């Protein structure tokens, strides 16, 4: 079914953001595991899987709309050097992603691509859940102190 | 995550309506139970619980958006003194609630808070199902007569 | 069964305290959840549910006694801005509640409404258990430190 | 254990009321069953059984206190001639019974027989629940009409 | 169905005997339990329950025959002051009861109320089984001695 | 929670009575078992356990009320030299215990410590049941004779 | 079986130590529970129970040996005012207890009461396990710090 060219460009932009996130979150996960912070590692792993599932849905939608899904271009990964930076890097990436999601929804609404809008809204709900997790972790580091926060994520 | 100030004000207005509904429905339920109309009492209790769940979701959303959920200001309860009046009081409250939900959704759309809009759309679906229930009960009173209607809600 | 007018007034005062506590505890619960302190959030949630069940019993008793349960007036919520203050706000509310419960029981006894007395005694038992909980949490914060206390309430 | 003479006298007065209630409710039950109002007949049978259980407990307490339980004297049954009157008869009996229970509890408290008071308070709670049932049934007769009310109690 | 007036009068006389027995056996039961003779107390409780079941059936039959079941008049209880006397009291009551049952059956047969006769015969069989139990217990007291007999009824 | 000083003194006096009863019942139990009267031994053992459970509740209440539970002072044990005396010693102890319970309940009521009253009433109900048991055993000894009574408590 | 008089005196001395320990550990348990240190409270409760079981075996042995078990004399409880002091009070008691156990075993061996020796040796094994627990707890406070040690004992 022939989709709106600009819808497909927006979907490819969102996909590009998900592809960055997949890799950034997977590397952060394996860094935490290597450091022995296995609870952070497992949770970041699951965040990476979630972004993989969103990427799948975006790829499927673009193909249905007779576009070419862009898996070739990979933007800049934001990799932290300690737990605090890694969480902040994830959050900065998520805030860019939700800005881009909002602009894409605006355009889907204007051209009546209501199914693409519904998909983007579901993804946005997932990303806002991830923002909530990240903001809460950074707040916990303040409330319990960094040593305790790391301790609580060892096992 | 920093929410739109007026979105938060709208969410607090909806929360205010839910808080009224919780108490109005809880009292109507216990009145109906006291009167021996336990099928009305039990159905109205479930309506109160549903409003409790909507309030919970609004409180959670407001806190995520870095606002203050107002659980202090309670508006006017519409308490009836007989079965038909209590149903009409619930209906009047629900029609006010859905008007407010539509205005809040408009503003959520205008500032691109699509997750808040989706939460409110879900609440609106629940309130319209309650409106359907209430209009149907009021119609049943007309069709089967008040005495039969009450008889059918004793057990 | 028409009850004593002042008994019903006492029951509505107790109910009014329970209504404040429902909302105060529910907001504190959701604040703690928002902050990542989910074990505190869950325990405070269950305190709010407990007060909802007390409010229900009071409403039922007032209706049986042919009075009007007051769900319209809501007194001042005591909302804290950090964990220690939130617990202390809950404790201050509970100490007001148990004083009111004692005065109500005295009056029930005087007018021989022994069933209302028994209901209030059961509610008083629950509120003293909550006071025990709150005083103990406040003591634990002093013994293990706030950072450790909060750490121990991160995961449910 | 040697109980207070006036406590035992109060306990025997409460027992006397329960013995009336047992017989009154059992006959009402079987009248309703004979008339085809089997839901009323079954509910009233369970009220009779409950009064039998209360009488058992009173008998047991009187004997522990070294009194003689009075099962010989039977006061006046209040038997109605139609469903409304039968429910009202039960209610009139319960209102007398709860008055007597309150006076007995007063005296138990004065002479420090706290266990007898506790037993009487538990009975008082059951009797107030019965009064609630009866008042509600009589209100329903007015709200749904006598014909509908009886229709709703034909089948169990 | 309109029953024979004198049949109903006989049925009310049998019902009166059962109402005595219910109360007599229930009190004896609770006396034995208070004294620590719990096997006697339990057996006598089950005798009381059986008389309650017979009274139910008589009440139901009287109402079917369009009579008024008499639950207001209660004859003289025979309460013993020790185990032997209590058993003898039950026996004296049962021998009066079976005499009355026979006279009632005679009249049912004369006026062709065969269903009432059948109900009374079933009750008569239960009462003769009770007489057998009682006579046997009294014989055992003589054969094993009072002290042994009571010893054998301490534990259930 | 700061308790009434005289309530706490009453609670410590009741606790004192329970501590005597724990030890008196436990010794009587083990004496009966040593004599081969194991049904008496077992029943008296369960009486001792019950008093232990009451003592626990009293200790917990005293600490909640910010008092010091007195586990140091132990009053006079009433130990019998035969079964009849042992039962009578238990009964003498229980009759003192229930008198003290009533005086403590009076004071709880006067100072509106309704929860302490409720605890004491529950303990009083248990002690009255123990009195019933003991009075009944002593009556059975007279009805069946000592040799049969003891025989019935061998196995 | 007529036991050695001095064995019985030693058994009564060990019993006296156990009676102190029962009460001291029970009170420490309930203090920790009140303070919200429930893992410590539960563990100390089980220590108190273990001492109850030892006391029972000693009482039973003394009676078999035809002695009088002394449950009247209760020595000085060592009650701490904070966690470190309570642990050290428990340890001081246990060290006195095991010294007395060794002296009692020596005497049992000398008079050939090998079964009493075996009983005391089993108790000594239990008390040495308690000493290991206590010394380890005090060492952990030094290694992880008091605040962390207490944190780790908040939740069962
Ligand atoms: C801020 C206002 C309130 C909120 C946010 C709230 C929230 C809730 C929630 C989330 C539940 C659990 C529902 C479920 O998933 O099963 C609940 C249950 C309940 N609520 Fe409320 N509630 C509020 C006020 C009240 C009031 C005023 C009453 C009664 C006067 C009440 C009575 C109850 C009862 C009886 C239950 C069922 C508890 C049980 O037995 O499990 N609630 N409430
Ligand atoms: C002193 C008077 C009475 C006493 C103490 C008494 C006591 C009791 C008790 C304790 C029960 C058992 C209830 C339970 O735990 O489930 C019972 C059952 C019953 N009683 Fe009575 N009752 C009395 C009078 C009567 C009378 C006058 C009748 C009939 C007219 C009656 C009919 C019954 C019946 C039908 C049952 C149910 C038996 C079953 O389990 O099927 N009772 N009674
Ligand atoms: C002579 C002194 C005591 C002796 C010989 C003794 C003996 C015993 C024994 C044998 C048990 C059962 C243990 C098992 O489960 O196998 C027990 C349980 C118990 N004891 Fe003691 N005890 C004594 C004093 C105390 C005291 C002073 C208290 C409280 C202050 C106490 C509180 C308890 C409790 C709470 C239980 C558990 C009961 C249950 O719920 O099963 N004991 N005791
Ligand atoms: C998937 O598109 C199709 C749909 C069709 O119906 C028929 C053919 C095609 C493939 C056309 C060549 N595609 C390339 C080539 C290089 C890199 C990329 C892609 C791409 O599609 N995404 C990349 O990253
Ligand atoms: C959710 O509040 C917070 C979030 C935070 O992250 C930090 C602090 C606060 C507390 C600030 C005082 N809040 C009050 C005070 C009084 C009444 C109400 C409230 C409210 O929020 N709703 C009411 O009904
Ligand atoms: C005796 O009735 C009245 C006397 C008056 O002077 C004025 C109005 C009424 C009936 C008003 C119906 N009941 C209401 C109404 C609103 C709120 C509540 C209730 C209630 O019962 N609990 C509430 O919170
Ligand atoms: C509880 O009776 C006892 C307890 C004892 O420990 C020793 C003896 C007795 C029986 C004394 C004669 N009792 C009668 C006699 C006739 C009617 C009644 C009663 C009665 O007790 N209630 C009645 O309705
Ligand atoms: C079976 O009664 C009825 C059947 C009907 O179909 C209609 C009406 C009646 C009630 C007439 C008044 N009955 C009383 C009154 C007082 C005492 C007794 C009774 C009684 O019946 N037995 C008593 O001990
Ligand atoms: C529960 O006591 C406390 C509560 C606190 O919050 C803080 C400290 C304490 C310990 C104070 C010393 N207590 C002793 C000393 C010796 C004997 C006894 C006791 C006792 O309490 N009962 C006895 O039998
Ligand atoms: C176990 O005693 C016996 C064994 C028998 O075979 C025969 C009689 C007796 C009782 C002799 C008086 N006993 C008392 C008296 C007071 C305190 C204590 C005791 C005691 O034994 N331990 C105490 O703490
Ligand atoms: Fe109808
Ligand atoms: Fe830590």
């Amino acid at each position: 079914m022939k989709g709106d060219k600009k819808v497909i460009q927006h979907l490819n932009k969102i996909l590009g953001n998900e592809l960055i996130a997949i890799n950034q979150y997977f590397l952060h996960s394996r860094m935490w595991n290597d450091w022995g912070l296995k609870r952070l590692g497992a949770h970041e792993y699951h965040e990476s899987i979630d972004e993989m599932k969103h990427a799948d849905k975006l790829i499927e939608r673009i193909l249905f709309l007779e576009g070419l899904p862009n898996l070739q271009d990979l933007g800049k990964l934001l990799i932290g050097e300690n737990t605090q930076e890694m969480l902040q890097c994830d959050l900065n990436l998520e805030l860019k992603a939700t800005k881009d999601l909002r602009e894409a929804i605006v355009h889907c609404e204007q051209v009546h691509d209501y199914v693409s809008r519904d998909l983007l809204k579901d993804i946005l709900e997932s990303e806002e859940e991830h923002i909530d997790y990240l903001e809460t972790q950074l707040g916990l580091i303040q409330k319990v102190g960094l040593e305790n926060y790391l301790q609580s994520h060892m096992h």
